[PDB]
C-alpha cells in the first residue's frame, strides 16, 4: 500500500496524516488554484475545498475459517510450497510422531492483528482527548433535512476507551503458560516471549470477546478468537485473570497506552515474522476504517450502506514449538515488508491509505456505473460483473477503474471487503428526508430515492486520478472546444465535453444551463456532479442553453456558448496545500526494512491473491507481480 | 429652400409635413434600425425615437428700414442695376417730372409678406382646431422639475383667431382708393387689382398694427406698416372701413379662410412679382417659427434664448404707376421662383425647412462651441468669430457648420434672425429648477447654469448630417477601433473614439462608465449626449472603466474594453419612417416654375446677399451661386 499512496502523487511528496475526529468526523480542507489561459491572457482563481470524512459505520463481520498460511517458519521447516516440512520437524524433535497424523497445522493470525490495529487506533483517538460514540452528520440544504439514525448516542456514549469485554459477564478464553517442548492439545498456542508483561496482558485479555459500544466502524463486533490456548512465555501472567476474577479493580487494571499497544504489535509481528498476515489486516482495516461525507443530498446511500467483511478464524501454530521461529524466514514478499517497516516508522500510513482508499472506492464505484453507459469510454466492457464478482478483489477493481494505477490485493485468499447490494446498477436506498421546501428531487413517500451508487466526495484527496482516457476534470487540464452546432438559443455539446465546460464556468463564476435544467455544484468543494439525466443512455447531445452569471464571480470568460465569442479556453488546477482539521511527510530512504534473516519473493501466487488489478485499455484484470 | 430640404436625404425622397400643434407643441416620431455587424454576426435592433417641437417664443422684432429692391419691374423700367430708369418712366408718363427730383423710390413689401404668412400659418392652426395661447412643456425627470414661464395664458386665451388690431381701440392707417395714372403724395400705393374684396379687406386690414395675444413666436407684436397709403383697385372696398368705424358686427366680419388667404398672398405675389421679396419672408419666417424641446435637462437654455429679427420698413412704388407690373419682369432668382412655385404647390414647405431649419441650427451652434475644443475637428478654425459676426449670415453659418451643404441665405441685406447673447462661449443661463432630488447637477442657488449653447434635440429630422470629417453617429456609420492602450480596470480612448463606443453601446443597451462618470443618454431618443468633461481642451483620452448592462437590453456585445474580447462591431443605422403627431411628399416634376413672362437670372450680388455659405475643408465662407 505503500506504492498506491507514493504513486497517487509523485515519488517525492509521500504525504502522510495522523488520526483525528470531531465527534466521529473530520474534514480535509485544501487550497487549490484553478487556471485560465486563453489569447495569451493567464488568469486564475485561488480558492479553498473541503471535504470532510465519517469515522461512524456499523459493518458486517463474518468469521469464517480458510487457508492456513505458514509463510514466517524457517526454511527447513517449510516445503517447497506453503506446506510445512513435517519429516523436517520430526527429525529435531515419541507418541507425537503418532499424534501428529491427526494435527491440522491451521496458523492464520489475520483476527488478532486487526483487534490489535482497531484497539491500537482507539487508544490513540481517546488519549487524543476526541474519542466517544461518533455521530453522522446533519446535512441541510434549505430545501431538505435528513439526519441518519445511529445505535450508540454520543452523549451518553463513552468517553475512555473500556475493555471491549466486560466485567466475567462473558465468558472469557481458557488461557494457560506454555514452557516445554511438547504440545499438549491440538488447541493453539502463541509464542510472546520477547513481549513485557503488560504487553502479554493486553494481547491474552483482548482475545476474548470483543463488544462494539459505539458507532465507530473499527469498533464492530467480534467474539472470542479462541475457546482455549496457551502462551508460550517465560513467566505466567494473571493480572488480567485477577481482573476476570474480580480482583483487580478498573483504575489499575486499564487499557495500555498507545506507545506500549504499539509496541506490543511490533513485538508479535517481528518475533512471529507476520509480515504478510499483518499487511493483510492492514488492508482490511484500512478497507473497512471511513467514508467520507457527502456535501450533496442524494450522495447518502452511501453512508447508509454497509460492507461485509470476512476475517478468518484464528489459529496458531508458532507458539507450538520453539524452534519454528528460528533460522531464516521464508516466502515474505518485499510488498508486505516495506509496507510493514513504513507502518511502524509511522502508524498513520494506515488512516492516510484508508482515507485515500474511501475516496477512490466510491469513485470507481461511481465512475464503473458511468462509464456503463458510454459516457468518456470508448470500449463498452463489461463494468458491471468482470473483475467485482471476485469479493477479494472487488474494492481493489473499483480503485483501479477510478485511479488507474494497480490497486493493492489483500494478500491473503477468502477474506475481502464486499458490497453485495452494490453490484447491481439497479439498487435503491430510502434515504430519510424532512423535505423543507419541494424542488426538483425524487421526493416518494417521505424518502428520495437513488439509483446505483452516487457521488459523495471530490477527487482531491488524489487529485491526478485518470478516470476517463481524453482530458477531464478528473485530470490537471482540459481544453474546451467548440460545440458541434450553434443554434439560436445555444449550441449542442457532447456529453463530456458539456459537463468539462459547465464544471470550468462553475470554477470560474458562472451557472450553466441546459435542456435534456442545473448543472449542480456545491459550494465549499466547487466540483460540479456528472448530470443525472446525461449519465443514461440514449442521449449522446446535451443542449447549453442561457450561461448566466452567479452572485459572485471570479474570473470574467467569453460565451463559448455563441459561434462568434467562443474562445480556446484552456483550464489547469494544481492542488497547493491540504492541513487535516479535527502534514507528517514520511521518507522512503530511512523507512527501508531489515533484510538480514529474512528470504524476499518478488512475486507472488495467484491463488493467494499476492497481485495488483490495473485498468487495462481493453479492461481491468489481475495481474501478478512477477 | 428647396435644394436644402430636397438634399438633406436625396432627390427623390423630398418629405414634407404639415403644421400640427397641441397646447403649442408637437412631436415628430420615427423608427429607426440600427445594425451591428462582427465577425459575419448580423445583428439588428429596431426601436422608435421621438424628438417633440414646440412653437412657444418670444422673439424681438425690429422694424429698421434698408435697402430698396425692385427687382418685379419691366425691363424698360429698371437700369443696369436695380436702380430704376428714371429717363424710361418719364418718356411714358408735367409737374411730376419737377416732383420725381423728390420722389425716393423706397419699395420693400417684406414686413407686409411676413405679416400674411404668419396670418394664414394661425388662420390653418385655429381650422384645425388647436390654436390657443401655447404653453411650454413641463419637463420632470424624477430628480429636476422645471417649467418656464409664458405670458399669455393657456386656458384663458383666444381659441380662435381673432384679427390682430382692436376695436377701433388704436388708430388704423388712412387707406384710399387710388385709379388715376399719377401719385398724389410720396406716401406708398397698392396694386390689388386682381385680388377679390375679401382679399383686398384683409390685406388693408391687417396692414394695420398688430398685437401679440398668444405665446405662439409668430403671433409678435408688430406696428402698423404705414400710417398713409391707397391701393390701385377698380372698386372701393369698405367693409373693413365699416368695421374699424363700429358697424359690420364680428360675427360677419371675421379673419378670412385659410384657402382665401393663400389665394389673396398668390394674387398679390404673381401680380407683383415680388417673388424675391416673399423668399425673404418665406426665410425669416422659417428661421423665427419654431424650436425643439430638449430631452435633457440643461438643454432648456435654449429655450430661455429669445432671437433677434431685424425687418425692414414697409414701402411700395408698385402701385404708384400701373405699367410698372406689366411687360417682362426682369431679375428674378431662379432659386426664388423655384421656392415660390414649391410653396404654392403646397404650403408646408415653409413649416418642414423651418423645423429643419430648427434642428440644424442648435446642433450647428452646438457643434461650432465643441468644434472650437479640437474635438472631431483637425483645424483649429476660427469658428467663434468667423462667419458668426455677419448677423444676415449667422443661420446660415450655423446651417453650414452643422449639416455640411450649402445653407441658403436670406436674399436680402440688413435682414436676420440673430442671437446677440450668443456668440460668446461663456455665455450662461440661468433656467428655473425646482430640484426633486439631489444629483449631478451643477445646481446654483435654485438655478443651474449652462455655459454656451446645449444640445436640445437629436439628428433625426435630419439623418446623414456630416457634422466631422470622420465616421460618427451623425453620419450613418462608423467602426469601433481599437483602444490606444489597455490596462487592468480599463483601456483609454480618444475623445471622438470613445464617444462613439458610449453611443453605440447605449443604443446596443450597455452602459458605459468613464473617469478624467455616466454617458448620458435619455430614453425614447437613445441619443448619447457628448459628455460635458470631455468636451473642454486639455483633455484627449477618456479612461473607460465599467462597461456594465442595463434594465432592458437589446443587443448582446462583446467587452470591447478588454483586449482578449475585443472585436471590430461595425454599426449602421437608417431611418425608416417617419410621422408626425400633434407624409405628403411632394413632386418636383410637377411644381416647375413659369419661366414665361420672367426674366431669370442664375447669379446674384454679393451686397444683397444672394448666395450659400458651405463648409468648406480650410473654414466655411460665403459663396456665390454663379
Amino acid at each position: 500500500m505503500l506504492r498506491f499512496v507514493t504513486k497517487n502523487s509523485q515519488d517525492k511528496s509521500s504525504d502522510l496524516f495522523s488520526i483525528c475526529s470531531d465527534r466521529g468526523t473530520f474534514v480535509a480542507h485544501n487550497r487549490v488554484r484553478t487556471d485560465f489561459k486563453f489569447d495569451n491572457l493567464v488568469f486564475n482563481r485561488v480558492y479553498g475545498v473541503s471535504q470532510k470524512f465519517t469515522l461512524v459505520g456499523n459493518p458486517t463481520v463474518c468469521f469464517n475459517e480458510g487457508s492456513s498460511y505458514l509463510e514466517g517458519i524457517a526454511k527447513k521447516y517449510l516445503t517447497l510450497d506453503g506446506g510445512l516440512a513435517i519429516d523436517n520437524v520430526l527429525n529435531e524433535l515419541a507418541s507425537h510422531a503418532y499424534n501428529i497424523t491427526s494435527w491440522r497445522w491451521y496458523d492464520n493470525h489475520v483476527a488478532l492483528l486487526m483487534n490489535m490495529l482497531r484497539a491500537y487506533h482507539l487508544q490513540v483517538l481517546t488519549e487524543q482527548g476526541q474519542y466517544s460514540a461518533g455521530d453522522i452528520p446533519m446535512y441541510h440544504d434549505g430545501h431538505v433535512k435528513i439526519k441518519l439514525p445511529v445505535t450508540i448516542d454520543d452523549t451518553a456514549g463513552p468517553t475512555q476507551f473500556a475493555w471491549p469485554s466486560d466485567r466475567s459477564t462473558d465468558s472469557y478464553p481458557d488461557w494457560a503458560q506454555f514452557s516445554e517442548s511438547f504440545p499438549s492439545i491440538d488447541v493453539p498456542y502463541l509464542d510472546v516471549r520477547p513481549l513485557t508483561v503488560t504487553e502479554v496482558n493486553f494481547v491474552l485479555m483482548m482475545m476474548s470477546k470483543w463488544h462494539r459500544r459505539t458507532n465507530l466502524a473499527i469498533d464492530y463486533e467480534a467474539p472470542q478468537l479462541a475457546d482455549k490456548f496457551a502462551y508460550r512465555h517465560a513467566l505466567t501472567v494473571q493480572d488480567a485473570d485477577e481482573w476476570i476474577e474480580g480482583d483487580r479493580t478498573d483504575d489499575q487494571f486499564r487499557p495500555p497506552s498507545s506507545k506500549v499497544m504499539l509496541s506490543a504489535l511490533r513485538k508479535y509481528v517481528n518475533h512471529n515474522r507476520l509480515y504478510n498476515q499483518f499487511y493483510t489486516a492492514a488492508q482490511l482495516l484500512a478497507q473497512i476504517m471511513m467514508k467520507p461525507v457527502p456535501n450533496c443530498a442524494e450522495g447518502y446511500a452511501w453512508l447508509m450502506h454497509d460492507a461485509l467483511v470476512n476475517i478468518p478464524k484464528f489459529g496458531s501454530i508458532r507458539g507450538r514449538y520453539p524452534f519454528l521461529l528460528s533460522g531464516d524466514a521464508a516466502l515474505i514478499q518485499a510488498t508486505a515488508l516495506e509496507d510493514w517497516s513504513a507502518i511502524m516508522a509511522k502508524p498513520e500510513l494506515v488512516f492516510t491509505y484508508a482515507m485515500q482508499v474511501s475516496v477512490a472506492l466510491n469513485t470507481g464505484l461511481y465512475l464503473r456505473r458511468v462509464k456503463k453507459t458510454g459516457f468518456g469510454t470508448t470500449i463498452d466492457d463489461s463494468y458491471e460483473d468482470g473483475a467485482f464478482l471476485q469479493p477479494e478483489t472487488f474494492v481493489q477493481a473499483a480503485l483501479a477503474c477510478c485511479t488507474g494505477q494497480d490497486a493493492p490485493l489483500n494478500g491473503m485468499s477468502d477474506v475481502y471487503v464486499t458490497y453485495p447490494d452494490l453490484l447491481e446498477f439497479d439498487a435503491v436506498t430510502q434515504v430519510p428526508i424532512t423535505v423543507i421546501e419541494p424542488a426538483g428531487y425524487n421526493i416518494v413517500d417521505d424518502h428520495l430515492v437513488v439509483v446505483g451508487v452516487p457521488v459523495a466526495c471530490s477527487p482531491y484527496m488524489i487529485f491526478p486520478v485518470a478516470a476517463f482516457d481524453t482530458a477531464n476534470p478528473y485530470c490537471g487540464n482540459f481544453v474546451i472546444k467548440a460545440a458541434n452546432k450553434y443554434l439560436r438559443k445555444g449550441a449542442v455539446y457532447d456529453k463530456l465535453e458539456a459537463w468539462k465546460l459547465a464544471w470550468a464556468l462553475r470554477v470560474a463564476g458562472y451557472d450553466t444551463h441546459f435542456k435534456v435544467t442545473k448543472f449542480y455544484a456545491d459550494n465549499g468543494d466547487t466540483w460540479t456532479h456528472i448530470p443525472e439525466f446525461v449519465t443514461d443512455g440514449d442521449v449522446m447531445e446535451v443542449f447549453v442553453t442561457a450561461i448566466e452569471r452567479r452572485a459572485r464571480h471570479f474570473v470574467e470568460l467569453p460565451r463559448l456558448n455563441s459561434p462568434a465569442f467562443f474562445r480556446s479556453v484552456e483550464v489547469s488546477t494544481t492542488i497547493y496545500d491540504t492541513h487535516v482539521q479535527a502534514a507528517s511527510r514520511i521518507n522512503l530512504d530511512y523507512v527501508k526494512p531489515v533484510s538480514t534473516g529474512i528470504q524476499v519473493i518478488n512475486a507472488g501466487e495467484l491463488k493467494n491473491y499476492w497481485g495488483s488489478v490495473r485498468r487495462t485499455q481493453q479492461g481491468l484484470g489481475v495481474v501478478g507481480l512477477t
